[PDB]
């Protein structure tokens, strides 16, 4: 047995398990991946390596994360681009800004990428989000089209308390969001052992482009378990 | 309801729905993928286009296929590489020959294929293959490693009886083999919609490499039923 855990109920400045890029930084009990501004991309990593699947054996790893997050946009009409929680090689580095949310380059399956991403989608962008143009929830795999999404309406400022938990029996990957005013699932088969590598980092993701807002963690647990 | 159905009870010298790929062809009232030779590679798929999920709606079809082969293994401990019923794209190719049983490429995932196939795997490939090197049974996704095999006694010459069944209720694919030790049964989820095209076309492949066998099949039927709600 494998596990690796923690637990981070506010962030303090100098978050030393946090391994920061772009405008990544922690601040007066939060966690800020961007500001409301134009153009830009923040992320934290969880600092040590997970060991998510082996391949003598073959065994997949159970996890489980939560984290309150929130999106605060100047502009509540005018919301861009969103956020993630992402699984990707250990040598992870900010991707592509704007509508890819710093975490993929295409709308094609890319398998290099070797990202899993659960993200917060904000903005519409024409070639790859759902036609029914609303913001959403969805599951990324090697893409910035998601494999799998579901309608979410944004309360802007407010907590949104998340959990994400992958069964390793059945390879089932489930989202649920909760507002304190409603509530969001969402679910899919993802077969994790052929997209991330064995050993990888987890982090938070969020851009802005064109449209911009603030984007928030306040506190984060993980907790995975590989047999 | 989109359908496709089809059934051969003997194959004909003429077997005009059957696309032929390397040596396979048809004698003697058998379908013939590889002769006893080195080296060699031979497929048929059946020539129409199959609707196996559809994009619009999410729905996947079920489909089940029942088919008849034969392995001639001239040496009955020397028995290579294998044989497959497989779920490819339409204008599916030959892949890799000796042990990817020319359906696939690698034993790392591999989008790109886009192939389901079911092996009857009587060659141990150290690479990939199970590790307690018996010949087995296999469901392959994207890849020539199978994310589910089940240990299978070879009877070199004897008819085995197949049955491949895709549940699109649970995504379940289970494959039986009979000799009429004496059954199989394998089972595991395949995301089909995840892994092959809207459309596809079905077929056999089996190869040989440094060691060979000759792979035949007697008989195919075929049903899949995807449903437009
Ligand atoms: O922040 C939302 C969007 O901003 C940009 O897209 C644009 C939205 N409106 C525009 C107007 C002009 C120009 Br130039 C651009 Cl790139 C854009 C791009 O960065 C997109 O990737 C992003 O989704
Ligand atoms: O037909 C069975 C096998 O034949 C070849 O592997 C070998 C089996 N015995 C050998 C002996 C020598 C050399 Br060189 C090779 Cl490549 C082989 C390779 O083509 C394998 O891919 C295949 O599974
Ligand atoms: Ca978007
Ligand atoms: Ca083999
Ligand atoms: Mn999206
Ligand atoms: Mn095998």
């Amino acid at each position: 047995t494998e596990t690796t855990s923690f637990l981070i109920t506010k962030f303090s400045p100098d978050q030393q398990n946090l391994i920061f890029q772009g405008d990544g930084y922690t601040t007066k009990e939060k966690l800020t991946l961007t500001k409301a501004v134009k153009n830009t991309v923040g992320r934290a990593l969880y600092s040590s390596p997970i060991h998510i699947w082996d391949r003598e054996t073959g065994n997949v790893a159970n996890f489980v994360t939560s984290f309150t997050f929130v999106i605060n946009a100047p502009n509540s009409y005018n919301v861009a681009d969103g956020f993630t929680f992402f699984i990707a090689p250990v040598d992870t580095k900010p991707q592509t800004g704007g509508g890819y949310l710093g975490v993929f380059n295409s709308a094609e399956y890319d398998k290099t990428t070797q990202t899993v991403a659960v993200e917060f989608d904000t903005f519409y962008n024409a070639a790859w989000d759902p036609s029914n143009r609303d913001r959403h929830i969805g599951i990324d795999v090697n893409s910035i089209k998601s494999v799998n999404t579901k309608s979410w309406k944004l309360q802007n400022g407010e907590e949104a308390n998340v959990v994400i938990a992958f069964n390793a029996a059945t390879n089932v990957l489930t989202v649920s969001l909760t507002y304190p005013n409603t509530s969001y699932t969402l679910s899919d088969v993802v077969s994790l052992k052929d997209v991330v590598p064995e050993w990888v980092r987890i982090g938070f993701s969020a851009t802005t482009g064109a449209e911009y807002a603030a984007h928030e963690v306040l506190s984060w647990s993980f907790h995975s378990e590989l047999s």
